[PDB]
């Protein structure tokens, strides 16, 4: 158990528990220091760090000492005794606060027992030298009137209260001769500058603090943790593993990049989470490598350890005894001491992984902020610390009985302002960097608010280097946790090895190297006429003596006039919120332009399924003009075409090392170590893969997700601007009127509020959800392919050089060389699949990855769409795509193959996709449209198979082609095994819904089908479970090829790969997102056209087909005629029959060109009655339930509508549509559907049923029914002539 003393300012010194220390860095002059010892080995020193620092610089000045905090100044803390007292009892608190908890004793427990070692490198191995700065520091016995009598003793840790800056704690190591023992494995006396009332603040973006812009925003920290957080790096100084190796330095070369520390691994360890995560497993290792070389040096001393000349009162034993157990080494019952990797392995990942502040956060129960790297705040000031009513030992701030424990309310700067109060920022420094345009207006940015990009020194090149495979050699894993709950529940952690005496003789080398800070510029000017997020988001504020406002979509005015404020928002808004009104009507505009922001805000959640992008926040680009000028042009289509990448400020170069080759021990007559050897070089392998990936982890949270959620930062911030910028408005034109009208206008302003914060974090998720979704797919498809190539280069060097070893001993390998020349082959072929969990446990980033690899479209490897008269792949995995001169393209995204030469497409795949899952798991969709077969070609027709699309490599691969009217797809393993599915349509039917008509393919592939669906449903299967292996990224190359007929062709549209098989349901849904479209269709599936002829079809009456009656106005309905040529294959009913029909539009004269028809439209229907175009009319008046329609000469009766609305009824895709007759455009009140009639007919001679073109009020109830009734007799179709069907 630890022990936590008292005692009060004034007590007296006693040379024992309370003394007059003379600190380490005051080189054995200057003045002694009121010390208290709060535990064994542990000081107190309750006055200000001035070591290294000018007196002055105590005060706020022009300059500030880190780049990175808002610093603030006060030299009167600690400047009385009450002060220092007080300060006293806070650490007290603070202490028991720790050990309240398991975790927190040990770490103290840890700290107290982790002696540094007596000596340092400069000592020899055979003795203990206490005479060092490191080890001892001097008390003074003498009376206050002479520095007579001093003793020296040993110490641990010594905590000073805070420097010029109260809220910048950190721990201090010695140095002496340049070099570090607790950097060096000896460990050595720590100190620390400690503020307990002024706590940093932080708040998760992702998270809503309160969830209230108008209020404060935030949560304060347990000054407990901050203090752990310290004794972190205390007890890695203790323990001589504070080690330096390769850090985290920030790229400057840019204006808009962050400049701050390099960032030792160290630090990011002891914040854990997902920090660790940064520092690549490549120098991981080299970090753990140092410490134990660290360790072996200290394991020999105690093995040569004789002397003491320093203290001859030290008990060698005594001290041998204590260090063996620090550092965990065995001794044999001989007393040779040794390391035990089980043991140092445990001790190193507790104390790198198991004390950081994130689990210990977690496990008290505390909220803190995120990363090391999230943006810091202004620090705020806890009122009393030593209030219970405020703060516990048990809780701290969240205390239970006050109702301060869920969610961190205690901690809430919103929910817990009696605990707290703000600071002065005339008080706080912060360093700013002063935006100058070269003319010249200035803007000022915090350098929080840039944007921090780890500069590509960052990262080791460890991979590059050679590695030797010996039957011995060994994987290397370090895992960056810790199972906090056996570090608590550890029996033997805790050392049950007595702790010897604090007192020795006095220290007499004060030899020590003392640091000397200065401040620096807080502010740093640079010109730059760059328009980036920097001035986007300016161009939205206003200055505080400016109360009237307007909201402008011009950047550049909002910039020229302080009273004009820059708006991302819709042209509509900004004309409202400008608008001025008439006291009555104020409350009506309050309520709307409130509503309209709302309806602004949540356009963050749009949809794009059409494009295969499920979430895009349209507006992001017009508020911060990020990345590529992506303010300008449309935003949804420039990240249609280039993706997440067009965000980034800037593209970072990556680090993917050519893996160094591998060099294997040959062991000849040794059968066992040369097959050991091989094993191994294959399982190193796989280190080499994970290590690459980890390497590509690190490279993507520190330079591409920082600036991401740097985004995310200025989209909360664009947002707030708005709102307050409508608020500032609002407030303006209500304080127009007088107080009169006031009283009698009805406004809340916190409903108004409370409105604007809610519809904010709305489009917060949304903006969160869509940027944490690009961030993953800037990883998967700009980062992870090119570490894919290198490490399948890797592989190839790898494998020829297995071989040509395994080649060059067969002899020793007599009857066995070769069921290993496969076990190479069979292992270098399925590579490893990257997953980010393996590379950290933050539940944040884990949620992001399962998010992203749970979205289908996410598995698109290939999508082939239309853009500025050109076919690209929009995947995002760049695949090259070259359209040869006969292929014939349109910006409906239609092309098509004919029968010539250069009538054909190119696509290079990306090989460094994974695709080889290793049982074939694919899908391919498109839709396509096959013309009629000649009549007169019909046997080569039937007969002539012709590939379309073909992706061989190897003569392995798969393919598509036709045969007249069925469709193959053809599979073929490495081994020429071949396998197929067809799909076979009709061409008996009178009417095919195949035939030179659009229909959506999509073929799916798994270990054990190959299945074709058609138009969503499922058509056709074939079991494949016998094809082997299948290469399909190879070439695809579109083309017709076979003993085609020259007049052959084939249109095609929306051609896409999937690295999975789809769903049933995935299908079904791709089908109805592709089907969609504004207007209707024709016949044969393409856009509805305005004055273009077209035959009349009938859903209902199929053989049916409508022709002027020659002796009256009315239209009569015939049989079709049929196919007339003989044959056995082929039957149809003739199309291009009947009167020839042209739909004309209604209003807007702008002439009879052309154009496409929309549902809803308003629409004359027409067709030719020779050399005139008559119309199809109804008489106003019938009185039965269906009527004759009326077909005569363009006139206007005013005895007959003659006015059509083109309707859709049915919810799922078709051709047919429907036409309603209503009163008039304004009126609801619907005449009847256009169909078709039976009527009775008893002449004198014949006597007959006939059918007649009519108009029917039956059909009006009937559309309603669901599922929607394809066969009523009022859905039509149009067919206009095409190459595609001849009769
Ligand atoms: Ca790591
Ligand atoms: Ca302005
Ligand atoms: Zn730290």
């Amino acid at each position: 158990p630890v022990t936590i003393n008292n005692f009060n300012y004034n007590d007296p010194i006693d040379n024992n528990n309370i003394i007059m220390m003379e600190p380490p860095f005051a080189r054995g002059t200057g003045r002694y220091y009121k010390a208290f010892k709060i535990t064994d080995r542990i000081w107190i020193i309750p006055e200000r760090y001035t070591f290294g620092y000018k007196p002055e610089d105590f005060n706020k000045s022009s300059g500030i000492f880190n780049r990175d905090v808002c610093e603030y100044y006060d030299p009167d803390y600690l400047n009385t005794n009450d002060k220092k007292n007080i300060f006293l009892q806070t650490m007290i608190k603070l202490f028991n606060r720790i050990k309240s908890k398991p975790l927190g004793e040990k770490l103290l427990e840890m700290i107290i027992n982790g002696i540094p070692y007596l000596g340092d490198r400069r000592v020899p191995l055979e003795e203990f030298n206490t005479n060092i700065a490191s080890v001892t520091v001097n008390k003074l016995i003498s009376n206050p009137g002479e520095v007579e009598r001093k003793k020296g003793i040993f110490a641990n840790l010594i905590i000073f209260g805070p420097g010029p800056v109260l809220n910048e704690n950190e721990t201090i190591d010695i140095g002496i001769q340049n070099h570090f023992a607790s950097r060096e494995g000896f460990g050595g006396i720590m100190q620390m500058k400690f503020c307990p009332e002024y706590v940093s603040v932080f708040n998760n973006v992702q998270e809503n603090k309160g969830a209230s812009i108008f209020n404060r925003r935030g949560y304060f920290s347990d000054p407990a943790l901050i203090l752990m957080h310290e004794l972190i790096h205390v007890l890695h100084g203790l323990y001589g593993i504070k080690v330096d190796d390769l850090p985290i330095v920030p790229n400057e070369k840019k204006f808009f990049m962050q400049s701050t520390d390099a960032i030792q691994a160290e630090e990011l360890y002891t914040f854990g989470g997902q920090d660790p995560s940064i520092i690549t497993p490549s120098t991981d290792k080299s970090i753990y490598d140092k410490v134990l070389q660290n360790f072996r040096g200290i394991v020999d001393r105690l093995n040569k350890v004789l002397v003491c000349i320093s203290d001859p009162n030290i008990n060698i034993n005594i001290y041998k005894n204590k260090f063996k157990d620090k550092y965990k080494f065995v001794e044999d019952s001989e007393g040779k001491y040794s390391i035990d990797v089980e043991s140092f392995d445990k001790l190193y990942k507790s104390l790198m992984f198991g004390f950081t502040e994130t689990n210990i956060a977690e496990n008290y129960k505390i909220k803190t902020r995120a990363s090391y790297f999230s943006d810091s705040l202004p620090p705020v000031k806890i009122k009393n610390l030593l209030d219970n009513e405020i703060y516990t030992i048990e809780e701290g701030f969240n205390i239970s009985d006050k109702d301060m424990e869920k969610e961190y309310r205690g901690q809430n700067k919103a929910i817990n302002k009696q605990a707290y109060e703000e600071i002065s920022k005339e008080h706080l420094a912060v360093y700013k960097i002063q935006m100058c345009k070269s003319v010249g207006i200035c803007i000022d940015v915090d350098n929080e608010d840039l944007f921090f990009i780890a500069d590509k020194n960052s990262f080791s090149d460890d991979l590059s280097k050679n590695e030797r495979i010996e039957y011995n050699t060994q994987s290397n894993y370090i895992e960056n946790d810790f199972p906090i709950n056996e570090l608590i529940l550890d029996t033997d952690l805790i050392s049950k090895i007595e702790l010897p005496s604090e007192n020795t003789e006095s220290l007499t080398d004060f030899n020590v190297d003392v640091p000397v800070y200065e401040k620096q510029p807080a502010i740093k000017k640079i010109f730059t006429d760059e328009n980036t997020i920097f001035q986007y988001l300016y161009s939205q504020t206003f200055p505080l003596d400016i109360r009237d406002i307007s909201l402008t979509s011009s950047f550049d005015d909002a910039l020229l006039f302080s009273n004009k404020v820059y708006s991302f928002f819709s042209m509509d808004y900004i004309k409202t919120a400008n608008k001025v009104v008439e006291a009555g009507l104020f409350a009506g505009w309050v309520k709307q332009i409130v509503n309209d922001f709302v309806i602004e805000a949540n356009k963050s959640n749009t949809m794009d399924k059409i494009a295969d992008i499920s979430l895009i926040v349209p507006y992001i680009g017009l508020a911060l003009n990020v990345g590529n000028e992506t303010a300008k042009g449309n935003f949804e289509n420039a990240f249609e075409i280039a993706g997440a990448s067009i965000l980034l400020e800037f593209i970072p170069e990556l680090l993917i090392p050519v893996v160094g080759a591998f060099l294997l021990e040959s062991y000849i007559d040794n059968k066992n170590k040369i097959i050991k050897t091989i094993d191994n070089a294959l399982t190193k392998r796989n280190e080499k893969w994970s290590d690459m990936y980890g390497l590509i982890v690190a490279q993507w949270l520190s330079t591409v997700n920082t600036q991401f959620y740097t985004i995310k930062e200025g989209m909360y911030k664009a947002l707030n601007y708005q709102a307050q910028a409508l608020e500032e408005i609002i407030k303006y034109r209500y304080n127009i009127y007088s107080e009169k009208e006031k009283s009698n206008i009805n406004i809340d302003f916190n409903d108004i509020n409370s409105k604007l914060n809610e519809g904010i974090n709305q489009a917060i998720d949304n903006i969160n959800n869509f940027i944490n979704g690009c961030s993953v797919s800037y990883l998967m498809k700009k980062m992870i392919p090119l570490a894919v190539e290198k490490l399948l280069d890797f592989d190839n060097t790898l494998k020829k050089n297995l071989l040509n070893y395994i080649d060059e001993n067969k002899l020793y390998l007599i009857g066995s060389a070769e069921y290993e020349k496969s076990k190479v082959n069979k292992y270098l072929k399925t590579i490893m699949p990257f997953d980010l969990s393996i590379y950290t446990n933050d539940t944040i980033l884990i949620e992001m990855f399962n998010k992203y690899n749970s979205e289908i479209l996410n598995n698109i490897i290939l999508n082939l769409r239309y853009k500025d008269n050109n076919l690209i792949d929009l995947s995002g995995y760049g695949a090259k795509v070259e359209v040869y001169d006969g292929v014939e393209l349109n910006d409906k995204n239609q092309f098509k193959l004919t029968s010539s030469a250069n009538s054909k497409i190119r696509v290079t795949q990306n090989q460094n996709i994974i695709f080889n899952s290793v049982f074939l798991d694919f899908s391919v969709s498109f839709w396509i449209r096959i013309p009629k077969y000649k009549n007169d070609g019909i046997q080569n027709y039937i007969h002539n198979e012709y590939t379309i699309i073909n992706c061989m490599k190897n003569n392995s691969g798969w393919k598509i082609s036709i045969r007249g009217n069925r469709i193959i797809w053809t599979l073929i393993d490495i081994n020429g095994k071949t396998k197929s599915v067809f799909f076979e349509y009709n061409i008996r039917e009178d009417i095919s819904e195949y035939i030179n008509r659009w229909f959506f393919v999509t073929i799916t592939n798994n270990l054990n089908n190959a299945k074709i669906y058609i138009n969503g449903k499922l058509e056709s299967n074939t079991d494949i479970k016998d094809i082997r292996e299948v290469i399909a990224n190879g070439e695809i190359i579109f083309k017709l090829d076979g003993d085609i007929d020259r007049t052959q062709f084939i249109w095609m549209k929306y051609f896409s790969i999937f690295n999975t098989e789809l769903s049933q349901s995935n299908i079904e849904e791709r089908y109805k997102i592709q089907s969609y479209s504004e207007y209707l269709k024709d016949f044969w599936g393409n856009p509805l056209m305005y004055n273009k002829e077209y035959y009349m079809f009938n859903a209902g009456n199929k053989n049916s087909y409508i022709k002027l009656k020659k002796d009256s106005p009315v239209g009569e309905i015939l049989t079709r005629s049929k196919y007339n040529q003989n044959s056995k294959y082929i039957n149809y009913r003739d199309l291009y029959i009947g009167e020839k029909f042209i739909i004309r539009r209604k209003s807007n004269s702008q002439s009879i060109n052309d154009d496409i028809v929309r549902k809803e439209d308003y629409i004359y229907l027409d067709f030719f009655n020779l050399n005139q175009e008559w119309r199809v009319y109804t008489y106003k008046y019938f009185k039965k339930e269906e009527e004759k329609l009326f077909l005569a000469p363009i006139s206007d009766s005013d005895e007959f509508y003659n006015t059509i609305q083109i309707k859709e009824y049915d919810e799922q895709p078709t051709y047919s549509c429907q036409l309603l007759f209503k009163k008039d455009e304004e009126s609801t009140d619907e005449i009847g559907l256009i169909g078709i009639h039976r009527f009775y007919e008893s002449g004198i001679v014949f006597e007959e049923y006939k059918d007649y073109f009519c108009i029917s009020k039956w059909y009006l109830k009937e559309v309603k029914r669901k599922p929607y009734n394809l066969k009523l007799g009022c859905n039509w179709q149009f067919i206009p002539k095409d190459e595609g069907w001849t009769e």
